[PDB]
């Protein structure tokens, strides 16, 4: 009286229109998303994972999708959107399979097999290349990949230089590793986004205000002041009473010469070592506050003054510039002072930046990105990120892969052929193989419609190329050119990915795609 | 004002097509399913002929009327396959829908189709086997009549049927050049008898026999004789009688109506002293399509002549064929040549009604099928699987190529045609994009066998690869096809499954151009009200 619930048609129909909505924004041609809350909050972003942080999902499905990135963004850092389309295109191939009668074990099976069948080929496919420091003018071409997808490619540019020179500053020659934790990302508004520069050392949030601070000091001193210019009392609990005005300053200048008295200290430093000498300078940290008559002091010897620095960016200041931090002004010693070169501030009524930059082993980087709206702010700094990560596996490791659709085209070849020639599997086998063959066209695919050229041209001239290359006995790597429409060179083009980052791609997409064929119902309970 | 377009048509034609298709797909093959179709006559009939259930459903969508059409080309020509065509043209639209969302132009699927049809025709040359015209393969026609019985019935009439189809074009048709006439062999219906006792009758029957107690029940030898003259009492225009009030007057008034009837009777009675007087086993029989009156009824009986009356004119004209006596319009001009031959003579006894066999004849050229059946549907299902078994028997005396059925001929040409493109490269990268959704729904034929007998349509596709992989190593010739009662694989040519060349060689140009012309309509045009 009962006959099972054939299942399904629910899972798939809903990972479906999930892709439909990532399908658009996939590669250098794809589209700039933008959420709202409702709160006020507008954030436009090209990322898959940053933007699914932002949607609740009811249906079960995307839930796990959004959860296999969470590996991704720790691990590869770049293709979570890839990774996507990888998952939605593999069940509408095998919802043909399916309606045929088709048990999803082979066709979960089928895809396990093909998996382990494309790491033997993933490893004849890549071209392991040098540590040497040299290929920095190969990295260039390289760190484009990740930049020219989430911007318009007209700050790519400008971000080239930047992004290239902010890991190979900090990293020595070595296998060693590097870390991204030491680049510090800071934001300004009310100026173009064209403007972005490079930074060196550090950037300081407050600055000194005054007329006659000088602008530009050339090869100066840092100095760690951890004691507090500020306002003192005496130490001991007391009063101030005066009949008239004029003995309260007497009193209140009693509390004062304590500052005076250091005060007097920290310039005779300045003028025992190359007091007079020319291309000095003496700059004063100070990361307490400062009293507004310290402020006339320091001007007429052209000191820098600067007060309410962050704790977290005072101990980069310890390694960049060398100094280390003075508790005490008796025990002040010529030694503590450090070295920098040339410091100049930027005046601006808003905020004043103090740059730390030009020194010996400065061992830190700033990326400064600032643009006028909201969302120049963001988009920019999804792109920083995901450039500096996707090059982070580059310089760890050795071998690269090139991308524009290079790899997906080539294992869905040579899949399709070794499959006829092994049958070492069984015969049920082929619908798995030929659904996961399929499933890996969808990226070329996918790049190419966001273009407007017909995705149809573009399969057959690739193909037709790669049977041609055989015969010549000759190896030659053919890629999805966007612009002009027809195949391209991937080596010339300069089109690079990682190849830790499609390892677990292709690994990470088919192990959850096929856990969603696996479902039989969809069970509702706890409520 | 803007270019935007739409489908509209092409998804909603599909899903029709789709489900006009599973309706034939479980129709399909010898273990199909049988299907009742009454609308409006309250005549229960169970067919699996495509052609026929698409005439007794009346159809709004406007899908299914171009796929009628189909069916009544391939009746007219070729007399077979209409539920395969069906089959072909809703599954082919199945593959070519997915390709639409591609962006894949609906014209070069239909060119794609026209270079794959013609690429076809040359495997189709050397895939068909010539069969010759002698008189020997009446053991082949075996094979191949069963093919065809195999697919209407419950294969238990299959055997009854067997001798009774090969048997009926055999002797009908003489060997020769000549050509063949369907329409010459006979068809009687009844509905008393099972129709697991069903014969076959090589001469004619006919309806109204004479009724006599004393007729004989066989007559061996017996001579026809065609007798145009009544027998029986006539009156004027006018309604009028002879009423006689004395013995004297009895005999005056009833002359003038046998004045006719005696004139005739006693010239007939001489003709059996003169001939068939003395030569025993043998018989003498009038036709006399008019009718008989009660007075000779008595004269037939004391010579036992067989008395007929109420006789089909159309039936008399096959008589001259059959015996080869001419019809006599006088017997005063009676020759002893107008008497024909006949063999054993012998009447049935039933209440209701009664049978005359002219069987056994030297030179009949002309057959009988007599189909019996306990019900009403049991005799449409019979007759439409007589007529079904003709039509394929008509094509293989006139054609002498033969093709193997049960998936070999599709199973072979939709893996020829894959990897044919592949390696000579000479139509079009972006062509052959399409030609792959044609030879992907020529193999919907041998999964459809297998689905309706609940076996995995994937597991009998792999083991057919498996076969044809180790025939391509080997340069001889062997042919595989699917055996649905074993599962496994089987070759054709041991199990006798043959189907005719003229009908599939239009299967696939026929399903060719009423499959195109579905997928070029982009917009339905509804106008005229």
């Amino acid at each position: 009286s009962l006959r099972r619930d054939a299942a399904l048609k629910v899972n798939v129909t809903s990972a479906e229109g999930l892709q439909s909505v990532l399908e658009t924004n996939l590669g250098p041609k794809g589209t700039l998303k933008m959420l709202v809350d409702g709160a006020g909050n507008i954030k436009l972003t090209k990322d898959g994972k940053v933007l699914l942080t932002e949607m609740q999902i009811q249906s079960p499905t995307a839930v796990l999708i959004a959860r296999a990135a969470a590996a991704q963004d720790e691990i590869t850092g770049d293709g979570t959107t890839t990774v996507v389309c990888l998952v939605g295109e593999l069940l509408r191939q095998a919802h043909r399979f399916i309606q045929e009668g088709v048990h999803p074990r082979i066709i979960t099976d089928g895809f396990e097999i093909a998996r382990k069948e494309s790491m033997k080929f993933l490893d004849e496919f890549k071209i392991s290349k040098t540590n040497l420091s040299n290929d920095r003018e190969f990295l260039l071409q390289v760190a484009r990949s990740s930049l020219l997808t989430k911007v318009d490619a007209d700050l790519t540019e400008v971000l080239t230089p930047i992004v290239t020179d902010a890991v190979l500053s900090v990293y020595d020659a070595q296998a060693d590793n590097l870390d991204l934790h030491m680049v510090e990302i800071m934001q300004m508004q009310h100026l173009s986004p064209k403007d972005t520069t490079f930074i060196k050392g550090l950037v300081l949030d407050h600055g000194g205000r005054h007329p006659d601070m000088p602008t530009r000091v050339k090869n100066a001193y840092v100095l760690i002041l951890n004691v507090s210019l500020e306002y003192e009392k005496t130490e001991v609990n007391s009063g101030f009473f005066y009949s008239s005005a004029d003995q309260r300053d007497k009193l209140a200048a009693s509390e004062r010469k304590f500052v005076d008295a250091k005060l007097k200290k920290i310039i005779d430093l300045k003028n025992e070592v190359c007091g007079m000498d020319p291309d000095k300078g003496f700059v004063i940290i100070n990361q307490k506050g400062i009293d507004p008559m310290s402020l006339d002091v320091f001007a007429k010897h052209n000191i820098l003054a600067l007060r309410r620095a962050k704790r977290r960016n005072m101990e980069r200041l310890q390694l960049v510039t060398g100094g280390e931090a003075q508790n005490s002004v008796e025990d002040l010693s010529p030694q503590i002072l450090g070295f920098s070169g040339l410091v100049y501030q930027e005046t601006i009524g808003e905020e004043k930046f103090t740059y730390v930059t030009e020194n010996t082993d400065p061992k830190s980087c700033t990326i400064l990105i600032k643009g006028s709206t909201h969302y120049a702010l963001a988009q920019t700094k999804d792109a920083v990120r995901d450039g500096l990560r996707a090059v982070a596996n580059v310089l760890k490791d050795k071998n690269i892969i090139p991308g524009a659709g290079a790899f997906y085209i080539a294992l869905s070849r040579y899949l399709r052929s070794a499959n006829m020639n092994k049958l070492g599997a069984k015969g049920k086998t082929k619908t798995g193989i030929e659904a996961f063959a399929e499933a890996l066209l969808v990226i070329p695919k996918t790049l190419v419609k966001n273009s407007g050229f017909d995705p149809l041209d573009v399969l057959a001239m690739v193909e037709d190329e790669l049977d041609d290359a055989q015969d010549s006995d000759e190896t030659r790597y053919v890629g999805v050119d966007l612009n002009i429409g027809d195949s391209c060179d991937p080596t010339i083009e300069g089109i690079w990915d990682s190849y830790r980052v499609l390892r677990n791609a292709i690994t990470g997409a088919t192990g959850i795609a096929s856990n969603l064929l696996l479902c039989d119902e969809l069970l509702r309970a706890g409520r």
